[PDB]
């Protein structure tokens, strides 16, 4: 039925985006999830339970990515003044701005793959979805 | 901007349906890679190689799958009579059984997940995403 294929295209869609996107943010000298950290980061500190959390990976793959990014000079590793183990890891201005090249890798390939849709129509879709990630968010955790 | 956010909302749909559809299929002994498994070779005998490249995962990561499944006698290798080194994964009845199980517990939470949307706004998602997909497949390989 369609709500079935609704899901399955989904992931389909993830599963391909996935794997152009580690080709091209490669050039960035970049992994999907090594992205995905800068994301998460770009916007204020973050906890590497969060980030593990939020994108659903391990704590050792989070680990592997931030010391990654850490060596790249992209994030540190922030800890709290009366708790040195109470860490936060925050973006750095060369991270930012590895970021923001990542974002606009990410937009034009966004554009390609939604080409065939108009304005309206990326409207509509979107709106709609947006529903289904509500539910299962609320579902899944 | 839209464009971008219809791709990161897909996105993070897959992440938490993964999590979940792990979780329910826990209950089959199945994760959700195996599960997987098992829809690609429901309607035909394939190769570990396919399997890899169609739901991008590693190859020790389908042997990992195909092996367990083989044990569970859910799925069987079949050699070529006159190249035994010729494999394909075959599913068995019982693997079929255990498949139409997992499609109903995929059925129920797609249901559920996609349940502030009629079926006509299913309908025009549907139609939509699929020329998505059919573009990143064709972008990405
Ligand atoms: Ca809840
Ligand atoms: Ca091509």
């Amino acid at each position: 039925e369609n709500r079935i294929q609704i899901m399955s295209t989904i992931a389909k869609i993830y599963r391909a985006m996935s794997r152009e996107l580690n080709r091209r943010l490669g050039e960035l000298n970049l992994s999907y999830l090594d992205f995905l950290v800068l994301r998460a980061t770009s916007d204020g500190p973050k906890t590497m339970a969060y980030l593990a959390n939020r994108y659903f990976v391990t704590q050792s793959a989070i680990t592997a990515s931030v010391d990654k990014l850490e060596e790249m000079g992209l994030v540190v590793r922030v800890r709290d003044r009366e708790d040195r183990r109470k860490i936060l890891i925050e973006i750095t201005e060369k991270g930012l701005e590895t970021f923001n090249k990542g974002i606009e890798i990410y937009k034009k390939l966004a554009n390609e793959v939604t080409g065939d849709l108009s304005e309206d129509e990326v409207i509509l879709v979107l709106d709609k979805i947006s529903k289904i990630l509500k539910r299962i968010e609320e579902i899944s955790q």
